[PDB]
């Protein structure tokens, strides 16, 4: 008897081989990847190398069987290190021939050949035959009489003659081409022909462009495995057609619907990530598997998914033929509660909406009733398009009688639900909110109201709340959140009542793509899939937020359209700190032995301006600063003078001012030139030590000279010649030639590679200075033209992501963004930068703690910084432990190696990681490497230095045993190190609790909530999303440092609300567990040629002195509208949040400065009149936040300051009516505090105004 073993084989192919077997002396068996030690009892071994993932030990077991004398063959290995074979050349060709071609005839001949040739014991076996060869490029179709038989054709003419004989050809019909081999598409082909199309099935792996050009189809459907190429992208742009890409699941239907992930690892990259670079859309799950009577798997298309897919194809193709005068479009925007303004990331929303409607009217769309100008449009939206909170009963009862909403009856709602949703999922809505219509905006008759504003065939709707205002801040484990009736009825009315032809989301970003449950490859139980339906979907997104835009593409099936960012300018604060710089200049040039009188002069001004608080220095009477302390002051002041700030917000269809065009190009080009020249001088061995220690010297030698060069090239772009490049860099012409040659090979010693990269940065920047100015002027026009083309069924070209300063390749805008492949991270470049940043973290800690190293470091991982840096934050985590990645021949990281203790030169340091929901979708396999590396380092024995990773495991186990856990459980849980949100939610849920000031008393209540909401475990696939009590707490012991990444030039620590939600929350939780406040650092990725670590309190001082206390910044913002005024209230709210999380980072003098500017008008700018005419609701929020800090004790304000704030607050409310946000209309204790500080007559009038809305 002959025994043959199969390893890591696919279920479908393995079953086919076993069926084709007919000899009674051939036995087939399967061996798992953990049973490789049984291979010595077999006569032949087959190994599937397609996507195999093994370790060195597993590889060694296979290698030993080959040297024993066991025949081994590996099929289609992707990693060359796994290619193991010990057969003759003739035998390899024969086995490959049978296997590659396939078919049941080839399979059975293969089994007989093994027993005859390889085994040797001929005995009883029939005659074998040569493998049968199949065409590699052809068109195929199923047999008309016998569908089991398949027809093959070699030319397009042969196929077209076949169709006419069988009456499959329709005159004048549209053509669709199908490519790919991942699944059986017999049902898809037949369903499309019943719809009235001509279908051309093509199976050609290499030369598919020859077939496409002869047919000239109207659409292409690809079952993608990999990327098609750049030749395909050029054809699509020239022909202006679409490309689709459905998905395939290799399991049963029931198994797929119970999996919380869907896809991961290499298979996700081949199916989703890589096709996006070509510009594919609609990653719709269509194919699955089923078992037959005998027990064999087969591939088919799910009948319910097939109906929705064919309907989607019709809708996209009908956009091209339907006249513009009959199309219907729906647009969604995001608005604040009450009387707050419309918001989007760096955009003026209301003027942008008006410009879009004017463009559509010219194109021929049916738009009527449009107001005169954008000011009139804003008033109509407030009157007929507002949203309200749950507690403002008096507010939305008045809207029902003055806003004329859309009324939905019970019969309409139930017919829509029975057609779109599943009975079990709709039952969850009833359990949480009750029967239709609910309680929010309900007429006495029993109907539901929808707020909308319609102009002919175009309707505008606001987006409601996706959750419930239960005011329960702790998440319950095991239950998902369902949207309320109002949220559901809005999207179902669009599909069935309004019958829209297209759907648009206006700005960054909504909340539809963050609803439960599955990550990718959604099913019929997922809300984002059901609420969109079969309607074409378009989404306007900003280029500075690439990380979060991937959720919209992969979960809501959206096509992204990119728009610009606000312009940049200089801070212009150099004149304020000019006197301080002169004192430092004299001190540096003093050659006297005793430089104390000069040192005391510098100290006097530093204390007067309050700078000593930002740098953590002393304010002693007669103690002069040392040499090192003065150097720190000089660098802090020079950083303020060279800071870049954003100006007026961006309006669609309007370019920048001529002055702002000039300054934006200055920001995009000065820095790359200056730092590239600095690197070249350092390598050649020049006197660069002085400039590297002082930033004032660097400005005079590398920054100012580079600014003049940019000025010349802007006026005369024709001077960008090879003579200017060689002379600017100080290199001879022949050296420039070899520099371009190294770039060509990679698209040599380590020194040469570094030299080549610096030269390429200088050359690339100089030759594109003229293009930068032209791209900014023409971008606003291309954004409107690209959107009009999309609404006619055209093609949108792909693009990468990132703000123009970080990545100049993102211009012009109006394109579709994509991401990177996560299986190759951390990259070679990212590994070098991560090592350098990890050494700065240790050095900075030792300076402040007397040469001591930390015991544990904590990290936060975000999606946007992962894509743009290539995984630089993961490199820092691995280097702390002392583990390095291992790469294969194709640059993919799948294994780890331990760094020897002597080479490390220091003790190992333990880590703990928290993640966001967006990151877990992009790179889930990288999280498995991090937790595997922790267990590798904790088992490392015989180290020259101390192993602090092993000490943390012992301490964590002791805590768990004290809490009352089993000895077996305590040992297992003591190694959990990766955590995230509970129930798979995308955030922490802590902003709602912090900003509800009257519902908590101590900070220990907030800490308990944070530990509950972020205590889920995501460190392995087997225990994915498992909650264990006390697991998060035991992992935070002995923590010393908290690290937060930062990569964008558009937001800072005080301007983004997520920063204090994650970084602040971790800081608060550690303080309550260890009893000691840790250090907080920032990883600065903004300058790609110069990365550094910065202290949190120093970064706050820089931002406040340049944005909210800077007269230049304020006057730029006072030229905008309602959206610009809303940013002032957002910064004040984040300052309140930071004071709760980390009290030591916010000084009392910071609150006083804000008071002098916005309550007293110290700078004489007239800020109060600006708010009264643009957005009175933003001024109410600012005064209420400041009064809440005084009540809680966070700010030690005086009686005069409190009286003035209370007087201003009640005056705005009585004149312009309450806005009713959380602070103004839902804080009972704050209401009483304000009333007692004002006049008795004013108090009564103030109280009655609030009661009219509640
Ligand atoms: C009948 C033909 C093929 C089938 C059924 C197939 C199927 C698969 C599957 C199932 C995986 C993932 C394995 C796993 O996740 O365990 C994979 C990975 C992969 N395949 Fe294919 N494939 C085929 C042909 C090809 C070809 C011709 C190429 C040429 C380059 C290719 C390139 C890749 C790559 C790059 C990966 C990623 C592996 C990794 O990242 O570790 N495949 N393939
Ligand atoms: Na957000
Ligand atoms: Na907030």
């Amino acid at each position: 008897a002959t025994k043959i073993a199969f390893v890591n084989f696919q279920t479908i192919q393995q079953g086919s081989i076993s069926k084709a077997n007919d000899n009674s002396f051939i036995k087939l068996s399967e061996v798992s990847l953990d049973n490789l030690d049984r291979l010595t009892s077999y006569d032949m071994v087959f190994i599937n190398g397609m996507g195999l993932r093994i370790v060195e030990e597993q590889r060694q077991q296979i290698q030993q069987a080959a040297d024993k004398g066991i025949p081994v063959y590996t099929s289609m290995a992707t990693n060359p290190a796994n290619n193991i074979c010990n057969l003759d050349s003739i035998q390899q060709n024969l086995i490959r021939g049978y296997l590659s071609n396939g078919g049941k005839t080839n399979y059975r001949n293969m089994l007989n050949y093994i027993r005859k040739a390889i085994d040797g014991k001929a005995s009883a076996v029939p005659e074998v035959e040569d493998p049968i060869e199949r065409p590699s490029d052809m068109l195929y179709h199923a047999g008309i009489s016998n569908p089991d038989d398949e027809q093959e054709f070699l030319t397009v003419a042969d196929y077209e003659k076949f169709m006419q004989e069988n009456n499959l050809y329709k005159e004048g019909a549209r053509k669709i081409m199908i490519t790919g081999q991942m699944a059986d598409a017999t049902d898809l082909i037949k369903a499309l022909e019943n719809a009235g199309y001509n279908v051309y099935p093509v199976q050609s792996m290499t030369r598919f462009m020859s077939f496409i050009e002869e047919v000239q189809p109207d659409a292409v459907i690809n079952m993608a495995h990999g990327r098609m190429g750049d030749k395909m992208v050029d054809y699509l742009k020239a022909r202006n057609i679409l490309l689709f890409a459905p998905l395939t699941i290799n399991s049963l239907v029931d198994e797929w619907e119970n999996d919380p992930m869907g896809m991961s690892g290499g298979f996700m990259s081949q199916s989703i990530v890589t096709p996006e670079i070509d510009g594919a859309i609609r990653p719709f799950a269509l194919f699955a598997q089923y078992e037959d009577k005998e027990g064999l798997r087969h591939s088919y298309a799910v009948p319910e998914r097939l109906k929705t897919f064919v309907s989607t194809i019709d809708n996209y193709l009908n956009l091209k033929t339907k006249p513009n005068f009959e199309k219907k479009v729906a647009i969604y925007y995001y608005k604040g509660p009450g009387q707050n303004a419309l918001t989007a990331a760096g955009m003026e929303v209301v003027p942008s909406l008006y410009n879009l409607l004017l463009r559509m009217k010219q194109e021929g769309y049916n738009i009527s009733g449009l107001p005169a100008n954008a000011q009139e449009l804003g008033k109509m939206i407030q009157a007929q398009g507002a949203v309200f909170n749950a507690y403002a009963e008096g507010a939305f009862n008045d809207f029902m009688q003055n806003g004329h909403p859309e009324l939905i009856t019970k019969e309409q709602y139930e017919s829509w639900v029975k057609e779109s949703l599943r009975p079990e999922k709709y039952q969850e809505v009833v359990d949480a909110f009750g029967e239709f219509p609910g309680n929010y905006m309900v007429t006495p008759d029993g109907k539901l109201g929808i707020a909308r504003l319609q102009f002919g065939n175009v309707v505008l709707l606001p987006q409601n709340a996706a959750g419930s205002g239960d005011n329960s801040f702790q998440v319950v484990h095991g239950t998902d959140m369902a949207p309320p009736h109002t949220y559901i009825a809005s999207y179902l009315w669009m599909q069935h009542g309004f019958k829209a032809d297209a759907l648009i989301h206006f700005g960054t970003h909504g909340s539809l793509e963050f609803t439960p449950r599955k990550q990718v490859a959604l099913c019929s139980n997922d809300w984002p899939d059901r609420l969109v339906g079969a309607v074409p979907h378009y989404y306007l997104y900003s280029i500075g937020n690439v990380g979060e835009g991937m959720m919209a593409k992969r979960r809501s099936y959206a096509t992204l359209q990119s728009y610009l960012t606000p312009p940049f300018l200089e801070s212009s604060v150099r004149g304020i700190y000019r006197e301080l710089m002169e004192k430092i200049k004299i001190y540096n040039n003093s050659q006297k032995a005793n430089k104390d009188q000069e040192s005391l002069a510098v100290k006097t001004l530093t204390v007067k301006m309050g700078i000593h608080r930002d740098l953590g220095l002393d304010s002693m009477a007669n103690k002069p600063y040392t040499e090192d302390e003065i150097a720190r002051v000089e660098n802090f002041a020079e950083e303020l003078a060279t800071e870049k700030i954003t100006g007026q917000l961006y309006t669609m269809g309007v370019p920048y001012e001529p002055e702002r065009i000039t300054s934006s190009v200055y920001a995009m080009a000065t820095e790359p030139i200056a730092y590239s020249l600095f690197a070249l001088d350092k390598q050649r061995g020049k006197a660069t030590e002085s400039a590297e220690k002082h930033r004032s010297v660097f400005t005079q030698q590398y920054l100012m000279p580079a600014r003049l060069l940019v000025e010349r090239l802007m006026a005369n772009p024709s001077l960008a010649t090879d003579e200017l490049i060689c002379h600017t860099a100080g290199i001879t012409p022949q050296e420039l030639a070899k520099a371009r040659q190294i770039e060509a090979e990679r698209n040599y010693s380590k020194e040469e590679v570094e030299f080549a990269l610096a030269v390429a940065e200088v050359e690339r920047t100089i030759k594109n200075v003229g293009n930068y100015k032209n791209a900014l002027l023409t971008s606003p026009e291309e954004e409107l033209s690209s959107l009009m083309n999309a609404l006619k069924g055209g093609y949108t070209a792909p693009t990468p992501g990132g703000d123009p300063i970080a990545n100049p390749n993102t211009l012009p805008t109006g394109r579709n963004m994509y991401a990177i492949n996560a299986e190759a991270t951390p990259t070679e470049s990212a590994w070098e930068k991560g090592i350098a940043l990890a050494k700065q973290t240790i050095d900075r800690y030792k300076q402040r703690h007397n040469d001591s190293i930390p015991r544990k470091v904590s990290y936060t991982l975000w999606s946007s910084e992962f894509i743009e840096t290539g995984g630089a934050t993961i490199a820092q985590v691995l280097y702390m432990l002392g583990v390095e990645p291992v790469r294969d021949a194709f640059g993919r990281v799948s294994d780890l190696k331990l760094i020897p203790s002597t080479e490390l030169g220091r003790p190992r340091i333990d880590v703990v990681v928290q993640t966001s929901g967006q990151l877990r979708d992009l790179a889930a396999s990288r999280l498995f490497l991090i937790n595997r590396a922790v267990e590798m380092a904790a088992a490392a024995k015989d180290d020259k230095y101390e192993n602090q990773v092993a000490s943390s495991v012992i301490e964590a186990e002791r805590v768990l045993t004290e809490k009352g856990l089993s000895p077996k459980d305590a040992r297992e849980i003591s190694t959990f190190r990766v955590f995230g949100g509970a129930n798979g939610m995308y955030g922490t849920g802590i902003q709602e609790m912090v900003e509800s000031g009257d519902r908590w008393e101590n900070e220990s209540e907030i800490a308990d909530t944070y530990l509950n909401n972020m205590g889920a475990y995501y460190g392995s696939e087997k225990n994915w999303e498992v909650f264990q009590k006390f697991a998060f707490e035991a992992a935070l012991t002995r923590t010393d440092v908290v690290v937060q990444p930062r990569q964008s030039n558009t937001w800072g620590a005080l301007s983004l609300d997520h920063v204090y939600e994650f970084m602040g929350g971790m800081n608060l939780a550690v303080r309550n567990v260890t009893g000691k406040d840790p250090d907080a650092y920032l990883s600065d990725y903004r300058n790609r040629n110069h990365m550094k670590m910065q202290e949190l309190k120093e970064a706050v001082g820089v931002e406040s002195r340049t944005t909210i206390l800077n007269p230049t910044y304020i006057k730029e913002k006072m030229k905008g509208g309602a959206s610009s005024a809303s940013e002032f209230a957002e910064v004040i709210t984040n300052t309140y949040g930071w004071n709760v999380m980390k009290p030591a980072a916010i000084d009392k003098e910071l609150w006083d400065n804000i008071y002098n500017v916005y309550v007293k008008d110290e700078l004489n700018l007239g800020v109060k009149q600006y708010f009264e005419q643009q957005n009175p609701a933003a001024l109410e929020e600012m005064t209420a936040v400041m009064l809440e800090s005084a009540r809680k004790g966070l700010w030690q304000a005086s009686e005069e300051q409190v009286a003035e704030l209370s007087k201003l607050h009640t005056e705005i409310v009585n004149t312009y009516r309450p806005s009713c946000s959380g602070f103004v209309c839902d804080n009972a204790k704050l209401r009483d505090f304000i009333a007692s500080k004002a006049d008795a007559q004013t108090a009564t009038q103030y109280k009655e105004n609030i009661s009219k809305i509640r």
